[PDB]
């Protein structure tokens, strides 16, 4: 039994746990060290074309430390510039995987209420970043999943629920609360006051299983689209960081190595074992993360991982080049008068191409967690894109444009022009929001005692559109 067996007052604030667990608190805070903003649209402008019509064509950066999760959720151009709790582009579900205030609010408002309304609804309540309470019971300190959709997905896929799982399984499932592919299911409900409401509920598309193809079948069966492509008008699916799903296809996952084994390695100090809570790049800490199971040098292992990254990059660039061209060629065919009927098969190929390729690349560790599945997925996605392009030549020819050359999209700026993203306008609007409503949110949360200003140190120095140069 713990020193906090009746629970922790202010449990959503990780600082409240520090008195009991100073070591884990200290290492947990060190994800502040991982402050790099890598603008993935700048690095891979083909993604802008892939995501035309979708917020990821505005702003999409690589992950950084958990310390920044909440602030990055606020800063991303994807969440736009609300003026109040009823405005802004995105729904309340966007907080879900960013904050320990999420289970706090779910446990208080209920899941459906939590999932009802705009992201801006909770701006002055959801103010702590990924914290102890996202993964731990505040009485027993045991690992817990705090979000109902995970068990729902696990059960749908025929897996054991969190509670039914082994400890070693839980050491990955706590991560899978967030590091999974999801969609928002529009969910009609009626509250305690009999008011009809609409929730957008985080849902794991796992009822046919957790392979990319099973999820593709799932989404096709329900005719789901995350958006209609801004160039090709294809019904598109967006993959989001299927880190756990793909990790399950990989040899380490198959062998029962948990996320925590690599990302939260143990340090043994006499009779006491401590987990490193600085969740980051295991390659920064290889003696602890890798070398308990692997012999021979760190450099050789690093070199092998680099080769995996390079193979993935090679296939990713091919697949997304063909995907981008297919979108653009479809847009051209549309401009010339090609009908939806004439483009239907093409669009299905593009949807599947991009679903598979996005699923391969959307988990930034998948190239390592499941290298062979990632390569197969990129190859499969590229094949679908090329089938679309072969069919597109014929449609273009029918409309007198067989010699059409899809425009180049080799810089973010050129790609964003093709995707009709006025990023300057979005940035200007965003800055106004940050300078006004965001600061009101933080001021109110501090006044109410939901937010400790200590947690804000260095948290808002960088985004894809500013860098105060300090983080
Ligand atoms: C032990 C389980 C977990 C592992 C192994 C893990 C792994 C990671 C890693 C390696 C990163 C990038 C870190 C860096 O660049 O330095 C990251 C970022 C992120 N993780 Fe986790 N994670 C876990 C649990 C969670 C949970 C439970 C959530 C949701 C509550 C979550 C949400 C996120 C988010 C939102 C980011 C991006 C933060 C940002 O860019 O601001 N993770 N995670
Ligand atoms: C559409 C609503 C959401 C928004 C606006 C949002 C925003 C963000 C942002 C800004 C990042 C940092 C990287 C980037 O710039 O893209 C991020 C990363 C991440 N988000 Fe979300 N998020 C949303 C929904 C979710 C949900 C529901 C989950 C969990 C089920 C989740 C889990 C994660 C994870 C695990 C990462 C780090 C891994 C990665 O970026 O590949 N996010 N999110
Ligand atoms: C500052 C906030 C946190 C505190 C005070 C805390 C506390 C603890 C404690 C006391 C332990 C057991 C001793 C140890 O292995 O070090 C532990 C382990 C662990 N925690 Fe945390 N934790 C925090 C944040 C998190 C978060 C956010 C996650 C999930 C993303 C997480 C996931 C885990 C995992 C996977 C283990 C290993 C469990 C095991 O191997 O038995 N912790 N943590
Ligand atoms: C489902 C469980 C796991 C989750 C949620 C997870 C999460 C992540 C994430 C989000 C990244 C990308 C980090 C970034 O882009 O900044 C990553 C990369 C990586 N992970 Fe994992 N991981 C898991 C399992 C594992 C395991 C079991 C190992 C060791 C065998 C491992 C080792 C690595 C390595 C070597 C990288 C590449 C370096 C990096 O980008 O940080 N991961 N992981
Ligand atoms: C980030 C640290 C690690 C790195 C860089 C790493 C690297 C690798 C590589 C390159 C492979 C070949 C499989 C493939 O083609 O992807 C592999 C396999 C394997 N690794 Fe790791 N690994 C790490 C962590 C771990 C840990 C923590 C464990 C044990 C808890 C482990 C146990 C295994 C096992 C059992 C295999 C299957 C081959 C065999 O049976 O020996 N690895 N690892
Ligand atoms: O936007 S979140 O799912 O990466
Ligand atoms: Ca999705
Ligand atoms: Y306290
Ligand atoms: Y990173
Ligand atoms: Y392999």
């Amino acid at each position: 039994k713990t020193a906090h067996s009746q629970g922790i007052e202010g449990k959503a604030m990780s600082e409240e746990w520090a008195r009991y667990y100073p070591r884990q608190f200290d290492s947990w805070k060190k994800t502040k060290e991982s402050d790099n903003i890598t603008d993935m649209l700048k690095e891979k402008p083909a993604l802008v074309v892939a995501w035309a019509g979708y917020p990821f064509s505005k702003d999409y950066n690589a992950p950084r430390g958990h310390y920044y999760a909440l602030q990055d959720n606020i800063n991303t151009l994807r969440t736009g510039a609300p003026v109040d709790g009823k405005t802004g582009p995105l729904p309340s579900a966007c907080w879900t995987c960013k904050s320990p205030d999420v289970p706090r609010i779910i446990e208080q408002d209920g899941e459906l209420e939590y999932f009802t309304g705009k992201w801006a609804k909770y701006g002055d309540e959801i103010v702590n970043t990924i914290g102890c309470y996202n993964c731990h019971d505040d009485k027993s300190a045991e690992l817990k999943s705090k979000v109902p959709y995970l068990d729902r997905g696990l059960s749908a896929a025929g897996f054991k629920t969190f509670a039914e799982s082994t400890h070693q399984e839980k050491r990955s499932l706590v991560c899978a609360q967030c590091h999974v592919e999801f969609y928002f299911k529009k969910t009609e409900w009626k509250d305690d006051k009999g008011v009809d409401k609409t929730a957008m509920v985080v849902t794991l598309p796992w009822s046919k299983g957790i392979s990319t193809e099973q999820m593709e079948a799932y989404y096709d069966e329900i005719n789901f689209a995350d958006w209609t492509h801004g160039i090709s008008k294809t019904p598109m699916l967006k993959a989001q960081h299927p880190d756990w799903e793909l990790y399950k296809t990989g040899i380490h996952g198959q062998k029962g190595v948990s996320c925590a084994d690599c990302h939260m390695p143990y340090t043994q100090e006499g009779a006491v074992k401590y987990s490193d809570h600085k969740v980051g790049n295991p390659l920064d800490n290889m003696d602890k993360s890798c070398m308990n199971c692997h012999r021979e040098s760190e450099q050789k292992l690093k070199d092998i991982v680099k080769q995996k990254f390079e193979r993935k990059e090679f296939l990713q660039d091919i697949a997304f080049d063909n995907i981008g061209k297919a979108h653009l060629e479809t847009g051209k065919a549309m401009e010339l008068g090609a009908t939806d009927a004439e483009l239907k098969e093409i669009r299905t190929h593009i949807r599947h191409a991009q679903w598979r390729a996005d699923m391969a690349i959307a988990g930034h560790g998948s190239f390592f967690h499941a290298p062979e599945e990632v390569l197969r997925l990129l190859a499969s996605g590229n094949e679908e894109a090329q089938k679309a392009r072969i069919k597109l030549v014929k449609v273009l020819a029918k409309y007198g444009a067989i010699d059409y050359v899809a425009p180049d999209f080799e810089t973010k700026e050129k790609a964003q022009k093709l995707a009709k993203v006025d990023m300057e306008a979005f940035i200007a609007e965003k800055l106004k929001f940050k300078q006004t409503l965001e600061q009101e949110w933080k001021k109110q949360a501090i006044a109410k005692g939901r937010l400790n200003p200590e947690s804000l140190k260095g948290v808002d120095e960088k985004s894809s559109y500013y860098d105060k140069t300090k983080k």
